């Protein structure tokens, strides 16, 4: 059986004053501290009784710092619990001393228990009494002033009834820390009107002065300059952070050189460091597009050029040149969970500002599950999540489903947000639109429109400009035209 | 209660140096690594403190290599946590005497931590303490060089702060195996300057330089020339080794044709090794088609001329002539897997660099399943890995499904991606798709048009070409024609 | 604003059902504690005709949801 709960008596009972930590005789004697003393040794003794007023369980202590636990106490102990039986507040602290404490600057008055098995059982013995420490108006956590003992408290309140719980702010360890020679009057303070939380997310708007301040300096209107086509910047005014740029198009390889374009022109003219995503093709392919496309020559493209430039030194002169500011970083591959966890460290740890994430259309493992329709969403959110979160700007391409409607995609037909793929989370959550049109079998087979098919920062959509392909460098050019 | 923790005095402490490590008695004393004595044994005992400076718990080693732990050692514990609040770069070391080490060699100056559970708990113990680490600009795991020591590493960056990690390296076990005579110079050029990793898969581009310049060397341009079609050239810069070539269009013979042409000057005109599987047709046959498209005639649609061959000495003489050079192989039939396999020997065994796969609408044999819509995806993959992984080239031949919109296939109707076969795996893990269409009721019912419906190497696509039947020799003769 | 945004707890189906137990629990939070609940929400697309940027007026039909918002 259980170690058998210690009779008062039996063992050489006295309700002494604890000098030690100028705690009453008086005290002791009403929440049940008293100095027991068997076998030689002399204990101290903490009488756990339920709300009945039994006895239920003793916590008894030797001077070195041991101790030794009798009777059954349960997951819900409190010491001091069976004193009181509702009110208008409650002090609760971490140990059995802080409990004497509170219950001597108050001449033992009004309500304190403490935790059974504090520490870190504050969860679990809080939410096993909140039926009675609902009895009382306002519950105020009095627990340690440190690492564990502030999250002591958050663990706590998450249990514990509504908009009761309020914390106590002492100058010390603990309330005692305080009372042995400090500060009486600074545990009382708080006993009385301590703080009132755990609000760890809401947040009054004024205590965001500074916050907002910092960031109307910081961050910028005329976010990362799309180029290739003013126009798409007129029109957007740009990529602003944490935004969600979703280009589309038909058959479209003109959208991924435009995308791969404008990855070039910002981890190059600009500062910022890149991200790539390009699902599709290898890790080395894509660089070699980038260095061939930086070059205005199309490297893979050609037999040739390759073994030249291999030859001539000029490759790794190319490649220190465009790569050697560590400023592009591609995702390699060979599911939707793990991925968006790659781009994140991308975003976290290499701290790229953009990532381009090459054809949404390929979601990838985790196999047992119905439409790409569905699931395309909710990817969608994950992104937008990612995005806004943590402020990167997020480029996401993704391609076109075939009309059924007499003129092709080839054949220049213009697209509409209801022409888009999916079932409505990236025709949401996204934030810019840039498609780009093109009819390759035409006056101007390579002349590629520019819808902005929506901007929720600006709102100005519409044609917004034409590029022309450059069959021979690779390049969108910018041109001219309009009526 | 729990084992109290142990009193320096109490138990006949010293700060003595750990001559048998090479640890001075200067630096076990700022660690707080003592040596107690109680009860008449010698034990070493290790001061965890939380960063408040309390000792929270204690390890305590005797000399034979067992333990005894004090106190209430958390799920957090790191030794030596207390010394460092902030700082430029933070090592973290597996074991305390590990600590101690890079607490000398750098004369106590900077920070070392030892996992508190160390080898095993790794990933528990340093998430417990993401706040703590961040506290510093960049973390270095200096970790035991074995099996369990790198996994340990491993699981600790993942759950560790963004693109802080970097894994230390050294000669030996660990970084007090150095220490003990050998490298104390290495473990110096690890704490300063130690490569970064932990993402595995993400992969800054300036660490590609040396796979890419081998990339371009290796992979190559102009892959085995498509022939009847300058065009299919032009426009895909040919069939690249590791590809997979897909050959589609309607009612097409026109199509076993011109598969059978390249296969033709293939393995004759270029020195490349042709493998067949002809699944459509005998091998016996197959191999008269080819004699007789190599000879210009139209071999087996003519009882006449077989005769004539077989006695006149001719046929004997033309198959020497075509397939004397072991260039030509072919599969011979009468399940997937089973298929795969004996084309992968052609590939592994024989050694041939082109394989022919004719007619993948003929899945065959293991049957108690659905869709083909399904499965021709799932051979469709185990296929394109065939090919890159071993860098054959792989043409597959595929017919297409019938419109149920107005004009059919011999009435030319185009063919496009959408208007493909399969239910996606082709119409993605294909890199060429070439096209052929032919409106056999019509102005040139033998010519022949060619779409490049794909082409991810070069993403040139489109109206490629024309050829002509010539319904005399058999061959897809090249022709003029255009607007 | 707008619920359209569930979000975290994920091995669940349709948007349709999860987007009414919220809802309530809204609905509840609003009648149990007295506070003011304005509750942005966004529109479906029509599938019919006229878009939304084509004024296409809306109906309670028109609404989103599977019905604890078209109530609640």
């Amino acid at each position: 059986m259980t170690y058998n709960v210690w009779n008062f008596g039996e063992s050489n009972g006295r309700y002494s004053a604890l000098t030690a930590r100028g705690i009453s005789k008086e005290t002791c004697q009403k929440a049940g501290y008293w100095i027991a003393k068997v076998d030689g040794v002399m204990y101290q003794v903490a009488d756990y009784r339920d709300q009945n007023g039994n006895i239920v369980s003793q916590k008894v202590r030797d001077k070195d710092k041991n101790f030794k636990t009798t009777g059954s106490h349960k997951s819900d102990a409190l010491f001091g619990k069976h004193l009181w039986n509702g009110g208008k507040k409650i002090v609760v602290t971490e140990g059995e001393i802080d409990m004497l404490t509170v219950m001597e600057l108050q001449d033992c008055k009004y309500p304190v228990v403490s935790l059974g098995h504090g520490a870190s059982a504050a969860k679990k013995t809080c939410a096993a009494n909140y039926e009675y420490f609902d009895q009382f108006e306002q519950i105020i956590l009095m627990f340690d002033m440190d690492e564990a003992g502030r999250k002591a408290v958050e663990e706590a309140a998450q249990v514990l009834p509504a908009g009761k719980v309020r914390v106590a702010v002492l100058p010390c360890k603990d309330a005692n820390e305080c009372h042995l020679n400090g500060h009486d009057r600074e545990i009382m303070e708080q006993v009385w009107n301590a703080g009132p939380w755990i609000p760890d997310g809401v947040v009054s708007a004024l205590s965001l002065r500074e916050r907002i301040r910092e960031h109307l300096s910081s961050e910028e209107s005329v976010g990362l300059l799309f180029s290739g086509c003013t126009g798409i910047n007129d029109k957007t005014l740009g990529a602003r952070g944490g935004e969600v740029i979703m280009v589309t198009s038909g058959s479209g390889m003109v959208m991924s050189t435009f995308v791969r374009q404008q990855a070039l022109q910002w981890g190059t003219a600009m500062g910022k460091k890149v991200g790539l995503a390009m699902l599709e093709e290898s890790v080395e392919e894509t660089a070699e597009d980038l260095i061939g496309l930086h070059n205005r020559v199309r490297l893979r493209q050609s037999d040739s050029l390759k073994r030249e430039i291999i030859e001539n030194g000029k490759f790794d002169q190319w490649f220190d040149e465009l790569f050697g500011n560590d400023t592009f970083h591609l995702y390699d591959s060979f599911e939707t969970d793990r991925l968006l966890a790659k781009l994140a460290y991308m975003r976290s740890g290499l701290g790229c500002d953009v990532i381009i994430l090459d054809h949404i259309s390929i979601v990838v493992s985790a196999s047992g599950e119905s439409d790409e329709r569905k699931m395309i969403d909710n990817l969608m959110t994950k992104l937008k999540g990612f995005a806004k979160s943590t402020g990167v700007v997020l480029v996401v391409i993704c391609h076109l489903k075939n009309p059924d409607k007499g003129k092709a995609h080839e054949e220049g037909r213009p697209v509409s947000i209801t022409d888009l793929r999916g079932s409505g989370a990236l025709r949401q959550l996204s934030d810019t639109i840039i498609a780009l049109e093109r009819n390759q079998q035409g006056d101007m087979p390579n002349l590629v429109l520019v819808r902005i098919l929506k901007c929720r920062f600006t709102g100005d959509t519409g044609i917004a400009g034409y590029m022309e392909y450059n069959k021979e460098t690779g390049w969108l050019e910018p041109s001219s035209y309009s009526g």
